[PDB]
């Protein structure tokens, strides 16, 4: 529905692994009346990487949620080449960022609605029967002071209606450091996988994102800095069995630890539901005010 003669380039916003988002302006009035938006594109179009490209903007096409960041269309060439996403753009940018610099002025209470908001996202996927797969703060975007939204969903896959797992294993390298056990042993991805990688999201939140406390940084602190390679994975593996995790952040509440540590029990069943923890966050926030 756009075509891309009317797009003008005016900076890049993220980069990813397989594509990156710029900042443009559909101008078709060519008067700088058209609107700001985001653009998904491709940095290699494989037809393996165009056909989950399109899978992925089919996917997004099919959500409306408040805290689901909105499609707007697609665009094209010659053809059917250069494919090209086409998103609401968030000023704010990714959540990581605007924290890493604003954390002088969040305080925990708009952490848990930032943390609620999420979980509304993420149960919202849930029912569609949707594994983001890649649930971090890098994915979140943010639209104003109250409300942030799920921004990216190149790695989402949708559950088979007998099965409440997906096994994938992508060529590449993973966010190793956001994924269950379950996920790196088997590459088993299901909405407790998802529940896993929430837990680190919240540990991410409560650390502000200080760069001495970041998953990857704490994790490779706590198995030693000279593993390499493989070894990392397979370490990190035995870590996670043995009840190793994440140390509690720095002034952030045991309630909300042990949320935490409750999102990363081995025993991928007795992980709390999406649901729980939107109650549980919520009724927190509501104690804090
Ligand atoms: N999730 C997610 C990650 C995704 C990556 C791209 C490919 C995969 C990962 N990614 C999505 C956006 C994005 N950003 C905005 N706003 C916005 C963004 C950045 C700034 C910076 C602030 C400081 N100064 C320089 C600009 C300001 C405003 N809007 C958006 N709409 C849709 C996407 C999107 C950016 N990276």
């Amino acid at each position: 529905q756009f075509e891309e003669r009317h797009l003008k380039f005016l900076q890049q916003l993220g980069k990813g692994n397989f594509g990156s988002v710029e900042m443009c302006r559909y101008d078709p009035l060519q008067d700088n009346t058209g609107e700001v938006v985001a653009v998904k594109k491709l940095q290699h179009s494989t037809e393996e990487h165009l056909r989950d490209f399109e899978r992925e903007i089919e996917i997004l096409k099919s959500l409306q949620h408040d805290n689901i960041v909105k499609y707007k269309g697609v665009c094209y060439s010659a053809g059917r080449r250069n494919l090209k996403l086409i998103m609401e753009y968030l000023p704010y940018g990714s959540l990581r960022d605007y924290l890493q610099k604003h954390k002088e002025r969040i305080d925990h209470i708009k952490l848990l609605q930032y943390t609620s908001q999420i979980c509304k996202g993420m149960e919202y996927l849930g029912t569609k029967r949707y594994i983001h797969r890649d649930l971090a703060t890098r994915n979140i975007l943010v639209e104003n002071e109250n409300r942030v939204k799920i921004g990216d969903f190149g790695l989402t896959k949708v559950l088979p209606q007998d099965k409440e797992y997906y096994k994938v294993k992508e060529p590449g390298e993973s966010p190793i450091f956001w994924y269950a056990p379950e996920s790196l042993t088997e590459s088993k991805f299901s909405v407790a996988s998802d529940v896993w990688s929430f837990g680190v999201v919240l540990y991410e939140l409560f650390t502000y994102i200080e760069k001495s406390k970041s998953p990857p940084a704490e994790f490779m602190r706590m198995i030693g800095n000279d593993k390499q390679g493989q070894m990392i994975v397979f370490h990190l593996i035995e870590l996670l069995k043995n009840n190793g995790r994440l140390p509690r952040p720095d002034g952030c509440p045991d309630e909300i630890y042990m949320i935490m540590t409750e999102c990363w029990n081995n025993n991928v069943n007795q992980r709390p539901s999406f649901r729980d923890l939107a109650l549980r966050v919520d009724q927190i926030r509501d104690n804090m005010a």
